[PDB]
């Protein structure tokens, strides 16, 4: 939808970002110039910068432009989303309106699968899945790691991590390896001041230009103007 | 919608089973001779075989026909959902057919909530709404007792528990109390050998006449034809 995986042996893989952008369970398309620019750079200096804090992820190099080399994984089926702010489907779950901070974090599970929509799941379904309960705690302890750094480097540039969804898969030592992207595509982003989002939101939601405001998190993040 | 509860005094109050089914969030209604009367005395049969193994309920006695007298309790807005068997709405939440074994139970929390359909929720989102997670490890730990309890004694009787849902309250001691009903509308009951449903799923999916289930049911864990 977003990337192209390109296998290189029986040990890395190369994730290619493309323009192209989807929303709501693929049924609003259009394209961006140069968002798949953005979202490697974003990858890569998020991967950098939880690496420097223990992180176990998946980077291993960039292959120039919008390819990263990354470690190849058995993944997990889950997308295992972290939320601080109330927003997005948080509102249909619980009685709270956008904006809302919570008290503390919540850890969602979700089952990668298209045919059923990608369901929120708990640790039981997860089991019958075949991830054991010492698997999933691990998986929520290393997103709660994440949110901490992502949220506390990102408050430090006038950024309020909202929300953000992560994956993970298995190395052949049998680690949990932080894998797929993190990028505006896959987190809410907003301003601290004024609140807006400079995220996916914007194309989600016609809020705006989203190559102007997915520039503005690059250059409030880097320091310096997206040179593509 | 199938039940009253009439205050009595600061300390128990009355549970009134009445005629009406509804499924299908509220939208398909009627109203059957005799729901009442054996929903009622199902759930009192449950509650003292719970009582006796150590569980403790709300169930303090019977007032006469299609009424049960019950210690009041400050309620979790939570239904706890127990899962053996694939059916329901677990077939949109995992590939599995109806009718699939699972290795162990599911349990499942959904929030009380009319204006959001009941959504299910984590314990993440539980301790949001006020419920630690101390308080959520209790009450499954009970749910899964229930679920061991009420399974051997149905299969003892041809009867294979499918999933069942269960609530719960606090009392004034701060215990973990079970509460509402415990009946073929709140639980799905197989036959053993032919796989037919004897519960509500039969009003559900007009799969016949749910009187006539809901009296099997009695006849085969009582001994007895329902006097009414
Ligand atoms: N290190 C990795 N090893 C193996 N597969 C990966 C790795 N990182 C990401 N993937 C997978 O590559 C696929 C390409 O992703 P895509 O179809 O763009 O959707 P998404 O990544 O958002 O699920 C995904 O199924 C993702 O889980
Ligand atoms: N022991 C109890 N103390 C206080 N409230 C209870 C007790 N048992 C059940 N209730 C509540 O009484 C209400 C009547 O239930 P009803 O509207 O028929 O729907 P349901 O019980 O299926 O949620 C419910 O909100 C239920 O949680
Ligand atoms: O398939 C998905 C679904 C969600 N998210 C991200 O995970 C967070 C939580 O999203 P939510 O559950 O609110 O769903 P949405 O409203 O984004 O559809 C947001 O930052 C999304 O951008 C994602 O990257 N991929
Ligand atoms: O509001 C509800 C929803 C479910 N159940 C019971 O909980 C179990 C699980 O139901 P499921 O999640 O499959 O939803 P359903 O298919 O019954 O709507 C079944 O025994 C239902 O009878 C219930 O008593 N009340």
């Amino acid at each position: 939808k977003a990337k192209k995986m390109i296998p290189i042996d029986d040990d890395k893989l190369i994730m290619e970002f493309k323009d192209d952008a989807t929303a709501f369970d693929g049924t609003k398309k259009a394209r961006f110039k140069g968002k798949g620019w953005l979202n490697a750079q974003l990858s890569v200096i998020f991967f950098k910068l939880l690496e420097e804090h223990g992180i176990k992820t998946h980077f291993i190099g960039v292959a120039g432009g919008n390819r990263l080399i990354v470690e190849k994984l058995d993944m997990y089926p889950l997308e295992v989303v972290v939320r601080n702010v109330v927003a997005g489907s948080l509102k249909k779950r619980l009685p709270l309106p956008e904006g809302y901070e919570l008290p503390e974090p919540i850890v969602e599970l979700y089952y990668k699968n298209d045919e059923l929509h990608d369901p929120m799941i708990n640790y039981y379904h997860a089991k019958v899945l075949g991830i054991s309960l010492d698997e999933i705690k691990k998986i929520e302890e290393i997103a709660l790691k994440v949110n901490e750094i992502l949220k506390d480097y990102l408050a430090k540039k006038g950024i309020i991590l909202v929300d953000f969804k992560l994956e993970f898969g298995k190395d052949k030592n049998g680690d949990i390896v932080l894998a797929d992207e993190i990028s505006p595509d896959t987190c809410r982003f907003w301003d601290a001041k004024t609140k807006r989002s400079l995220d996916k939101d914007v194309f989600r939601f016609d809020k705006g230009d989203l190559i102007e405001a997915y520039k503005e998190i690059y250059e409030r993040i880097t320091g310096e103007k997206p040179e593509f």
